[PDB]
C-alpha cells in the first residue's frame, strides 16, 4: 500500500498526513481516517480508523516501521506519530509490561541456575562423570540440565528470528545486535555439551564464554526501563563507534613499540612478543612497571621507548577517548532516545507474534465502529477504531 | 487560600501577580499589595503586605512552597519572586546566618570529640570497662557520654522532623535526603550503645558506621556558602542519578566476568567467589594484576576474559562515566543552584520554628502600616509591611 | 592566471565565481564556464570547461590548491566548490582507490617481514654476522636485505618529494607532517645499515627506532578511510597543540620537584637526579609510590613534597588536559574534517605524478567537446569538458 | 581627572568615547582627541593626543586601569579600546619583548645555578661547612652566594612592589598572585641562610621549598607566549577555584573514613591516624591496597568501608572534578585570555618604572604634533600624538 510504502520509505510527514485526515462530508467521511467523534471541552477525544495495527493487516504498519533495514529516512521519528505513538504506550501499559517483567524474572533465574551449576561442577579429569548418590549433585545434574535447555531454547529461538526477517550480515550486526549475543551465548553452551560428552576437558573454555555472555546479556532487559534502557544503547553504540576506531589505533601503538621492546631485549623472560606485550599493556591498566627488565643493552634506548609509550598511549590517547566519548555523547544524547523507543516497540510485537494462542488483548482500544457513514451504504459495525484522547491548547 | 494554593500547585507567575497587585483608588488600595509608597528619584521603595510569612498567618506561604512533595512544577523558581527572595535575603543576614555558624561550629566540635572518643577506645576484650582512675580516661568517659548524647538529640530531632511532615517513604529519600542520614547516623550510634552494654564486641562496627557517616554529614553545612553549596549538591544529584544506573551496569560485568572466572579456576586461593570478585574490583582501581593465578587449565581463555573484562569496563565504561556526568553537569548547572537557593529557605524555615521562644526578630522589616485607607474605614495600624527598595531602570 | 592566484590566495568566493560561470549569448558561450547541457527533468546536468586539473595546464590549480603554504585564507574550503569537490571523488573511486589500497597492502607487508627480520636477530656478539647454511637464516638475510630496500625506497620518495617543494623547515613540520616521519624511518634504517657493517652492537638501536617509527607509520593509511581518517588528524592536531603547551608545562612541576627531592635526599639508592625523576614519573602512570626511600631527614617535608606533586600534576594538570582537550576537539570537530578532504586530494595528485608511464586515465570525465560556439571560429572539438550531474532543489 | 574616574570605575562605553572624539571645527580642534590627519585610501591613519600614558601624567591612566582592585566592572576590557590596545603592542614589540626575553634568561640560569649548589651539598654534619681548596667545592660556594643574592633581590623586590601598592590582604591573593610566590621563595631562602649560619641542620627544608618554589615560578614567564600565557592562566584560576572547593570536600570523605578505619584496627603498624591516611590516600592515585592489613575484627566491616570509599571518593568526586573542570572551562576560555592580555600590561608598565634612567624609549609614536589649532593661539608643537593606522571597511 502506498500507506506502507510511506513507512517503508521512512516518508515522515506523508504517514502524518494519512493516519490522520479528517472530513466531514458526506460519502467522504468514510475516506477520513481521524474521527473527532468526542470535541467536548478542552480535551479533544478522537478515533482512528486503524489498518495500522497488525492484527488488522497482514504486512501491516508497524511491523514495516519495526523490521526496517535503519538505512531508511527517520525510522526513530516514525513511531512518534500521534496515533502510533499512544497505541503502543496503551499495549505496553496494559499488555505487555506484565510478560516482559515476566521474562526477566525467568531469565534472572536462568543465569543463577547456570551460574550455581558451573560453580559446583567437578574437580576430577576425564568428563563426562556419574552422579554421585548424594543428595547434593541431584541439584547439580538437574542444575545442568536446566541450563542446557537454555541453550537449546535461545538457539531455536535465534534461529526461528533469523529464519524469518534474513538480515543478511550487514543489516544483522548492524540493528540486530543483542539477538545476536543471546544466539552466540547459547551457540556456545551447546558447544560445551558437545565436549562434556566427547569426553574432552576443554568444554568449560565453551561453558565459561557462555557465561560471561549469558550474565552481560542481562543488560537486554535494561529496555522496559526508560532510566536504565537509554543508558543501555549509548553502551551500544560507544562500543560500535568507539572500539572499532579506537582499539585500532591504539593496537597500533601496542604491537609497534611491543615489536621495538622485543628486540631490544637480548635474552631472558620477556624475549617472547606475548610475554612483552602484556607488560605494554599493564601500562595502560595503570600497573605498568618501567624497570621491568635488565637484560638487554641500551638502557637510554629501553627508557626512551617506554617513554614514548606512556607518553603517546597513557596520557594521550586515553583522554583523547574521554573526550571523543563526550563530544559524541551530546550528538547521541537525544538520537538514543529514538532508538529505546523503537526498541520497546520491537518487544511489544515480538509478543503478539508469541502470545498468539491468547489473542483476546490482541487488539487496541476499540473495534465496534466510529463512521455510521459511507457512500457504499452503512458504516457503523466496521474501520476498528481506537479511542484516543487530547488535551486543552487554549 | 487560591494565594496558598496557587504556591502548593505550583503557579508561577499567578503568585507573581498576587504578591505584586497595585491599586491607587478610593476602596481599592487597601485591595492592593504593592504598596510604593516611596517613588522618589530613581530607587523606587516599597512596601509589601505580607501575609505570606510564617509569623502572620497559620499553614502559610514560605512553609508551603518549601514544604512540597517535589512533583511541583517549579517549586525552585517561586522563591525568586521579588518580596520573598529578599526577605529570606534579610532574615539570613540578619537573624540566622548567625545562629546557623554556631551549630557548624557545634557540629565540628561534636566529631572531633566523638572522633577521638572513639580513637582512643579500649582494646582488652569483653566491654562494657571499668573506667580506671587515672586522669586520662574520664575524658575518654565523658567523651563517650558527650558522643551518645549527639546521638540522643539527632534521634528526636530525627523523629520530630517525620513525626510533622510524614514524606511517605517516597518522597522521603527523593527531597529530604541530607535529613535521613543524621537519623541513620544516630541510629548506628544507639545500636552502638546497646551492643557496649550487651557485652558483645560487635558494637564498634556500628561505632563505625556511625562515624564515616558523622563526617560525611559535615557536608550538610555546607549550605549558607553559595560557593561550596552548590557545589555539594551536585555531588547529591549524580548519586541519586549516576550510581542506580551506573552501578548496575558496572555490577553486571563485575559479577558476570567473576563468575567466568571462577569456574575457570580449579583450586587453590581464589576458587572462591568473593576472593576473585576482589580481583577483578581492582582493575578498577588501577591495582588489577593480569597474573593474578595459574591454577588453570586453558591459558588463553583466562587472559582473554581478563582482556575483555578490561577493555569492557575500565577503559570503556570507566570513561563512559565521566562523559555522562560531563553531559548531565551543564544540564544541572542552573538548576543545581535553584535547589541550594531552596536548601536555604529551608533553614531559615526551620530556625524559627525552633527559636521560637524567643521571637522577637521573628517578625520582618516593618509591622506598623503602609495603607491608611480602607473601604470599612482606617487602615494606617495593620497590614505589617516589609520596607523594601529598587534600582534605577532609568 | 588570475585563476590560480585566487586559488593561491584562498579567495573563496572568486573561485566560485570563475569555475561556475554561465553565458547563452553569441560570441560568449565560448567565454563561459558551466556548460548546463542537459537542463531536462529535475537533474541538472553540467558539462565544465576544465582547465583546472594537472593533465590540462602546467602550474595547474589542484597541485595550487594542495601544495600551498597553509598560511592560506581557506585552503580546507577550496576544495569544497562543485567541479572539483566531485572530481577527486570521481578520480578516487574510479582510479586511485585501487592503487592505494595497494601500497597500504604492500607497506603492511613491508612491516611484517621488517619485524620478523628484526624479531629473529642473532644474539651472538661482533655484527655482522655469517649466515649460517641451514634454512632458516635465509628467510632472516632475505627478509634483512628486503628491510632495507625500503629503508632505500623511503630515502629517495622522502628526497624526491622534497627536491621538489622545498617547505623550508618552517612550513615542514607544520603541514607536510606524517611525510616527514617516513623520511626519518628510513633515515634510521640506513643507520642501523652503517653500523651493522661498522662492527658496532649499537645498531640494533637505530634498527629499533626504526622500526617504533614504522608501525605507527601505518596510520598514515588511514586516510582513506573517512571513518579512521578523520579521527587519525585530530591526534596529529592534539599532538602538535597539546604536547608543546602541556609537556612545558609538566616537566616544570616534574624537574621542579624532582631536584627538590634530591637535595633531601642524602645518601642511597635514589641520590642521583634520574634514578628519582622516574620514581616522581610514576605517579603520573599510577605506579607512584609514596614511601619509596627512608634515607633522608625531616620526613614530613618529603611527604609534604610528595602530596603538594601529587595534588599538582596527577589530579590537577592531568584533569586539567582531559577538558582542554574536549573544549578543543569541538572546536576541531569540523575542521579536521576539511583536513581530511584535503590530505585524500594530495595522495591523489600524488599519483598522477607516479603513475603517469599509464596515463590513459590521467583525464577526468570527457575530452571531446560541450561547447560548439566560438567568436573566433568553430568549438566542437575542445575545452575537455567534466561530464557532471545535479539534483532537483524543486 | 573624570578620564581616569572612568576607568578607575571602569566604565567602558565612556572611555571609549573621550580617546576618540573628533571635531573638525575652530576652537574645538584644541576639543579633539582623535586626529584622523591621513585620511587617504582606505588606510584611515589617526594621530591620538595622548595623556594617557605615564610619561605624560602623574597618576596616569595605564596604571589606573593596571593595579585597579579586581573589583571593577571590566578591567580586562579597558586595555581592548583602540588607542591603548596598540599601543601596548608597540611598546612590547619594539621595546620590552627584548628585556622580557633578558630576565626569562637571567632567571633560567639562576635556577639551574641554585639548583646545583643544591644538588651537590655536603653530607657530613654541623652546617656551615669550611669551603676545601679543592677547585671544585669554589664553584659550589660561588654557586651558594649566587644564588643568595636571587634571595636577596626578590626579598626587596617583593617588598618594593607591595610598599607601593598595599593590596591590604585581600587583593593581594585574589589579583597579585604569582608576585607572591617569588617572595615565598626568596623568603624561604633567607631563612635557610639563616639556619646555616646558626648551625642547625633543617635549613635544608628550607633550602628545598625554596627551590620546588622556584621551579613552579619559571612558569611566570610563560607570559609574553600567548600560547603559553593563556594556558597558564588557567591553571591558575582552576587552582584558586577548584582546589579550595574540591579539596575540602575530599578531606571530608578522607578524614572521615581515615577516621572509621583506625577505630576498627585493632593494633599494629597501621593503628596511627597518620599511617591509614596515606593508605587511603594511596586510592586516589592509584595504588590503593585492599587487603592492607588484617589485624582486626570484622572484615566485612573493613572492606564495607573501603568500598564504601573508593566509590565516593575515586570513581565519583575524582570523576566530577573532571566535568567541573570541563564545564568551568568553556567560561574561562575567553576570559582568560583578557587576563593574559592585562598581565602582559602590568610587565610593560613594571619596566618604564625599573628602566627610567634609560627613558629614551620611555615615549610612544611621537612627540611633536597633530593639533596646529587651538582657540588660544598655536596648537603646531604640542599633544605629543601617536601615529596610528587602520583597515579599509570598504
Ligand atoms: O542491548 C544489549 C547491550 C549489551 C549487551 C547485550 C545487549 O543485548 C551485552 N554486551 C556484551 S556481553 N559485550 C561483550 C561481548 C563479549 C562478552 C564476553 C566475551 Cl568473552 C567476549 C565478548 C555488550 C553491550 C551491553
Ligand atoms: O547534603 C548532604 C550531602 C552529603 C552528605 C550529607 C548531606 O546532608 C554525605 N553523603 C554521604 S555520607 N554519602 C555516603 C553515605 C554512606 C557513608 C558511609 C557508609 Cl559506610 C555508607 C554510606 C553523601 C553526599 C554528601
Ligand atoms: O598522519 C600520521 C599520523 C600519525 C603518525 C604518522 C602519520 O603520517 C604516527 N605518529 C607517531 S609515530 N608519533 C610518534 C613519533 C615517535 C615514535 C617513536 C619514537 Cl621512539 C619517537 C617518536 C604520530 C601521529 C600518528
Ligand atoms: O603565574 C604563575 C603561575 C604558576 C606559578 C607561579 C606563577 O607566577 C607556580 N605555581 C606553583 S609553584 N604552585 C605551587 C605552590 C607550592 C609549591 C610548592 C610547595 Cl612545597 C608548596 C606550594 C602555581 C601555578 C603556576
Amino acid at each position: 500500500t502506498p500507506l506502507a510504502l510511506a513507512a517503508s520509505s521512512g516518508k515522515i510527514g506523508v504517514l502524518a498526513y494519512i493516519l490522520q485526515r479528517e472530513i466531514h462530508e458526506p460519502e467522504c467521511r468514510h475516506l477520513s481516517r481521524k474521527f473527532t467523534e468526542w470535541a467536548y471541552g478542552p480535551v479533544h477525544s478522537s478515533l482512528y480508523d486503524l489498518s495500522c495495527i497488525d492484527t488488522c493487516e497482514k504486512n501491516s504498519v508497524l511491523e514495516v516501521i519495526a523490521y526496517s533495514s535503519s538505512e531508511t529516512p527517520n525510522r526513530h521519528d516514525m513511531l512518534l506519530v500521534e496515533p502510533l505513538n499512544r497505541l503502543l504506550q496503551d499495549k505496553w501499559d496494559r499488555f505487555v509490561k506484565r510478560i516482559f517483567y515476566f521474562n526477566f524474572f525467568v531469565y534472572c533465574l536462568y543465569m543463577i541456575i547456570f551460574t550455581a551449576a558451573a560453580y559446583y561442577r567437578p574437580v576430577e579429569g576425564l568428563p563426562p562423570y556419574k552422579l554421585k548418590n548424594t543428595v547434593g549433585d541431584y541439584f547439580r545434574v538437574t542444575g545442568e540440565i536446566l541450563s542446557v535447555s537454555g541453550g537449546v531454547y535461545f538457539f531455536f529461538r535465534g534461529i526461528q528470528y533469523f529464519l524469518q526477517r534474513r538480515p543478511s550480515l550487514k543489516s544483522l550486526f548492524v540493528d540486530s545486535y543483542s539477538e545476536i549475543l543471546f544466539f552466540v551465548q547459547s551457540l556456545f553452551m551447546l558447544v560445551s555439551v558437545v565436549l562434556y560428552f566427547s569426553q574432552r576437558k576443554e568444554y568449560v573454555a565453551s561453558m565459561v564464554f557462555s557465561l560471561a555472555m549469558g550474565w552481560t546479556n542481562m543488560l537486554y532487559y535494561t529496555r522496559g526501563f526508560q532510566q536504565m534502557g537509554i543508558y543501555a544503547v549509548m553502551i551500544e553504540k560507544m562500543i560500535l563507534r568507539d572500539l572499532c576506531r579506537f582499539m585500532f589505533v591504539y593496537l597500533v601503538f601496542l604491537f609497534g613499540f611491543s615489536t621495538a621492546v622485543v628486540t631490544l631485549i637480548e635474552d631472558g623472560k620477556y624475549n617472547s612478543l606475548y610475554s612483552t606485550c602484556l607488560e605494554l599493556f599493564k601500562f595502560t591498566i595503570g600497573m605498568g612497571d618501567l624497570e621491568f627488565t635488565e637484560n638487554y643493552d641500551f638502557k637510554a634506548v629501553f627508557i626512551i621507548l617506554l617513554l614514548a609509550y606512556v607518553i603517546l598511549t597513557y596520557i594521550l590517547l586515553l583522554n583523547m577517548l574521554i573526550a571523543l566519548m563526550g563530544e559524541t555523547v551530546n550528538k547521541i544524547a537525544q538520537e538514543s532516545k529514538n532508538i529505546w523507543k523503537l526498541q520497546r516497540a520491537i518487544t511489544i510485537l515480538d509478543t503478539e507474534k508469541s502470545f498468539l494462542k491468547c489473542m483476546r488483548k490482541a487488539f487496541r482500544s476499540g473495534k465496534l465502529l466510529q463512521v455510521g457513514f459511507t457512500p457504499d451504504g452503512k458504516d457503523d459495525y466496521r474501520w476498528c477504531f481506537r479511542v484516543d484522547e487530547v488535551n486543552w491548547t487554549t
